[PDB]
């Protein structure tokens, strides 16, 4: 039924190489300021502890989330509390070393993001993902590039939002 249902996930998808920093590149979504932001992700059993980074007029902002283990490996799911609704990740191409493309459902809808260990993206990666957007039936219209400046990775007591 749901269209992440048929995306297959990173064939024996390992948390520990995924483990680290990755870079937002850029996002597919026919949803809708694109601020610099960086994951934090630390493997916690079966599921990933990230904390998403973002710079704001100036100002780091973090959000720690539980990325729940969903069965398959390479599977996750967001909880939802008092925001929206749940969310569900699935790691579908990555070589942990460089890039990784995830793919995110909210309401039905299947978004597509590329994640890099750091600037700048293969031309061969950033091909690649172009073509998974238009294979998720996207357009490049509807691909949404981030900052490649002003990123942050530690934010003070004040800007914290555990969600956790």
């Amino acid at each position: 039924a749901s269209p992440i249902s048929t995306i297959q996930p990173k064939a024996n998808f390992d948390a520990q190489q995924f483990a680290g920093t990755w870079l937002l590149v850029a996002v597919g979504s026919a949803a809708r300021r694109a601020e610099a932001t960086t994951l934090h992700v630390a493997p916690q059993g079966t599921a990933m502890a990230v904390s998403t980074f973002r710079k704001l007029d100036g100002i780091c902002w973090q959000v720690r989330q539980l990325w729940g283990d969903t069965g398959v490996l390479g599977r996750f799911l967001l909880q939802a509390r008092g925001a929206r609704g749940a969310v569900h990740v699935v790691v579908a191409e990555t070589d942990y070393q460089s890039f990784a493309v995830l793919y995110l459902e909210r309401a039905g809808q299947l978004s597509v993001k590329l994640y890099a260990r750091s600037l700048p993206v293969s031309d061969s990666v950033l091909s690649g993902f172009e073509q998974r957007v238009q294979e998720a039936h996207l357009t490049e219209d509807q691909i949404f590039y981030f900052p490649k400046y002003g990123f942050c990775e530690a934010a003070d007591q004040f800007h914290v939002l555990d969600e956790v």
